[PDB]
């Protein structure tokens, strides 16, 4: 029943707005298949701060394009070498965080490219021989969810590590046929090892073509969202307390002002994975006492499996006050 889309854009954003898009369309009728590629950007996780995890400075010089994705997790770097894929399915009930499952078919697909032992690992990235060449992600809105990941296949690896504050590239792990595509035709051969067919052809009634309706739609959301100042970079918090740890579930930084003992303003920055937007976590707490017992009330009737994968309510109120 799968369909897949191939975006022609070289533009992450408006590849996100696509995507976005497709999800907030979707039928349980057809799941869908995405692969996009874009020129050098770099893409932070919903709840990231966009002053620390990039060198702002060095993307300016190098016109490298900042936006933010609706996803959880760290921030990315991609180029040409890279192509991002995406799942866009009705979500189940276990499937959420369930990267194993989803991942499933991208491994079995290079391991029949000849990238034999590739692997997930950490809970959301993919390895090959102890290096990552992918990361994932995944977002859910209304019963319907995507995971995306990146597949290094020609990455500049030293841009990576100047752009952002162990990884590989999958091409010398491919079979020789496989070790001089394109990035178009490394994609291309990625699509045709999920449908299990031989060339494009076999499969050209299940692509789905954007309509100038949906184009314009997207259009809308690279203005408001994905292009969009504000969503890219976000208000400056205001604090004089700064809250960091590292969880099982990855980085919650929550930065404070408290004034005569109450809770006045809160950010909360991680790149933790999220059914729910944490701006409800931060609307709740606003006006509360500043101690435990008042903050845990305050949280009592949140289930934390929605806020924060993998992170416990006790967690983080101990790390709000500790
Ligand atoms: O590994 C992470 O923590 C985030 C990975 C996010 C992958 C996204 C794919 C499409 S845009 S960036
Ligand atoms: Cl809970």
């Amino acid at each position: 029943g799968m369909r897949y889309v191939i975006m022609q854009s070289r533009d992450i954003r408006e590849n996100l707005a696509t995507e976005d898009y497709l999800l907030n369309t979707l039928s349980f009728e057809e799941p869908l298949v995405l692969f996009y590629i874009q020129e050098p950007c770099v893409i932070l996780g919903r709840n990231q701060n966009a002053y620390e995890e990039i060198d702002l400075a060095y993307a300016r010089e190098k016109g490298i394009v900042i936006t933010r994705r609706l996803s959880g997790g760290g921030a990315v770097y991609d180029d040409l070498g890279n192509v991002s894929f995406s799942f866009v399915v009705q979500e189940g009930h276990q499937a959420f965080g369930d990267f194993k499952a989803f991942t499933k078919p991208i491994i079995e697909a290079l391991h029949k490219m000849g990238a034999t032992g590739a692997e997930i690992s950490g809970r959301n990235d993919l390895l090959i021989d102890g290096k990552k060449f992918s990361g994932n992600a995944m977002y859910t809105k209304k019963g319907k969810m995507y995971t995306h990941g990146t597949l290094m296949y020609d990455v500049d690896l030293a841009e990576v590590q100047r752009v952002l504050t162990r990884v590989t590239n999958l091409r010398p792990y491919l079979d020789e046929k496989y070790q001089q595509l394109t990035i178009e035709e490394f994609r291309n051969r990625l699509l045709m090892e999920l449908f299990d067919v031989e060339s494009l052809t076999e499969i050209a009634e299940k692509e789905y073509v954007l309509t100038k309706a949906d184009q314009q739609e997207i259009r809308k959301l690279v203005a408001e969202v994905y292009g969009n100042e504000a969503w890219i970079f976000g208000e400056a918090p205001k604090f004089t307390i700064k809250k960091e740890e590292k969880f099982k579930g990855g980085i919650v930084d929550a930065r404070l002002t408290v004034e005569k003992g109450k809770i006045i303003e809160l950010t909360i920055y991680g790149d933790y994975f999220a059914k729910k937007e944490t701006t409800e976590i931060v609307a709740a707490l606003l006006g509360v006492d500043y101690q435990y017992s008042s903050i845990w009330q305050a949280l009592a009737a949140f289930n934390f499996e929605d806020y924060f994968v993998n992170i416990t309510k006790e967690e983080f109120v101990h790390l709000l006050v500790d």
